[PDB]
């Protein structure tokens, strides 16, 4: 417990507002810069079929619970040095919080 | 020019989070703790009909576009000492521009 929730609603726009970019999160969502995330928690990394991630994230071989997420978003390459996901990151608590309660909810 | 454009998407839900526990912003929505806020831009502060504002809000008599109201949203009692609006406010000017986006557009 170094995670609680936050706004889904608030999740949401941070999200369309910094994630949508590269990402989808609907099942049957496709992969555009950086792969579909519906279904990700509880998946380890790399391992959406037909995306091309790097040697890092595979190998990180992350198990993705509300609590890594929120450690990665923080600084994505300080967590997977080599990753190729170019975002800086999601520096606040309070906005992780946000984001991840929002990702909890639309990837399920 | 001291405001710029931010997203709506994301004002609605500093809104919602923000000011939802004492004010409405449709058309024929109510007071509640604080005045529904529709049409507010171009109005001078303290003319909602049937709400019971300070002496404070009704004198300064602030006309209310963008601009004021970035100021007010960042220390409402720095800038109205003696109102009765009991939040502390909206420190990042990019968040009073997102909310300030939304209420552009939803009090019109
Ligand atoms: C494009 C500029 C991106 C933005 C903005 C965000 N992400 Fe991303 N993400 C992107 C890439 C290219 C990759 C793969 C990197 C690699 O080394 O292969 C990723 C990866 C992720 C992951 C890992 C997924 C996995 O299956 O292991 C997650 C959990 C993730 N991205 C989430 C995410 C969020 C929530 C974002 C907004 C704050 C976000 N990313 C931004 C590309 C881009
Ligand atoms: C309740 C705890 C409130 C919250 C949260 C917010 N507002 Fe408020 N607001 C509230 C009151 C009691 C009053 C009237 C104060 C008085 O002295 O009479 C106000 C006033 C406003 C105004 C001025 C309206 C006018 O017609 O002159 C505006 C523009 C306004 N409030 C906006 C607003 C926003 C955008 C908020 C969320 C960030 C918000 N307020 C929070 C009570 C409360």
């Amino acid at each position: 417990t170094e995670f609680k929730a936050g706004s889904a609603k608030k999740g949401a726009t941070l999200f369309k507002t910094r994630c949508l970019q590269c990402h989808t999160v609907e099942k049957g969502g496709p992969h555009k810069v950086g792969p579909n995330l519906h279904g990700i928690f509880g998946r380890h990394s790399g391992q959406a079929e037909g995306y091309s991630y790097t040697d890092a994230n595979i190998k990180k071989n992350v198990l993705w619970d509300e609590n890594n997420m929120s450690e990665y978003l923080t600084n994505p390459k300080k967590y997977i040095p080599g990753t190729k996901m170019a975002y800086g990151g999601l520096k606040k608590e309070k906005d992780r919080n946000d984001l991840i309660t929002y990702l909890k909810k639309a990837t399920e």
